[PDB]
């Protein structure tokens, strides 16, 4: 730990402080995260989970009852990206190759029966080389929140991380928030006011989930091309898939990657403002 030299606040992860560090020795920059024997073992099979859009966990460091994570250094994070494209818009080759990029990620997580939990704008970091990575894995946004989740289902799958992705796309070519919940119950129905509210007919089993009711009120599905305009058929088609309220009928990662939306999908690079 003494090997380190706290460079500046770039933020703060979800279960603790991000800074930007130069090892003192090694002089390399890095992010350094300030954070039970059971998660020590579990974030220690992490450090295998290696992949190019997986953000690397270059090293762990336990000591006097704080846990250090040391992971490689990404100056830009897809919320700050976005904010700073709001006026001109990510251009769809782009948006496109980010996708890609991250479902190819998700996929080789999800081989590994390892899934993100908790994918959202901020925790997904680019570089100028116009890759993107999923960083912050969980073990107080829930606008990325699937509805098996918000109802309930305590044994959830992968598909939730499919979902979250679905909305970060959506928010990526429209430029505002798919679903901005500001509560739980806010959350849910902002997704039945566009989904339309789900019943035994698109998700066999869902009046039975631990937080359903039939109290919820019924709203029916949106027209989809209302959801994201201008996307093409091909995206809205890919989307309408990857937000489908049945958890198993949701597409998968790697059948994703294999929809004509990434037929002609190619890598260009950012512009980005370091
Ligand atoms: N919420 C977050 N949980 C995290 O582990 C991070 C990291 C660590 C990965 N490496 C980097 O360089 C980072 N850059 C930025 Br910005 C954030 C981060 N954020």
């Amino acid at each position: 730990m003494e090997n380190f030299q706290k460079v500046e606040k770039i933020g703060e992860g979800t279960y603790g402080v991000v800074y930007k560090a130069r090892n003192k020795l090694t002089g390399e920059v890095v992010a350094l995260k300030k954070i039970p024997s059971t998660a020590i073992r579990e974030i220690s099979l992490l450090k295998e989970l290696n992949h190019p859009n997986i953000v690397k966990l270059l090293d762990v460091i336990h000591t006097e009852n704080k846990l250090y994570l040391v992971f490689e250094f990404l100056h830009q994070d897809l919320k700050k990206f976005m904010d700073a494209s709001a006026l001109t818009g990510i251009p769809l080759p782009l948006i496109k190759s980010y996708l890609f990029q991250l479902l190819q990620g998700l996929a080789f997580c999800h081989s590994h029966r390892v899934l993100h939990r908790d994918l959202k704008p901020q925790n997904l970091l680019i570089n100028t080389e116009g890759a993107i990575k999923l960083a912050d894995f969980g073990l107080v946004t829930l606008w990325y929140r699937a509805p098996e989740i918000l109802l309930g289902c305590k044994y959830y799958s992968t598909a939730v991380d499919i979902w979250s992705l679905g909305c970060i796309f959506a928010e990526m070519v429209t430029r505002r928030a798919l679903f901005p919940g500001d509560s739980e119950i806010d959350q849910l129905f902002r997704i039945f006011r566009t989904l339309g509210t789900p019943d035994e007919v698109v998700w066999p089993g869902v009046t039975s989930m631990p937080d359903y009711k039939p109290s919820f009120p019924k709203w029916a599905r949106q027209d989809f091309s209302k959801v994201v305009p201008p996307l093409d058929e091909d995206g809205r088609s890919l989307l309408s898939q990857m937000l489908h309220y049945d958890p198993n009928k949701r597409i998968s990662a790697k059948a994703a990657l294999a929809h004509p939306f990434f037929q002609d999908v190619t890598k260009p690079v950012p512009h980005l403002r370091l």
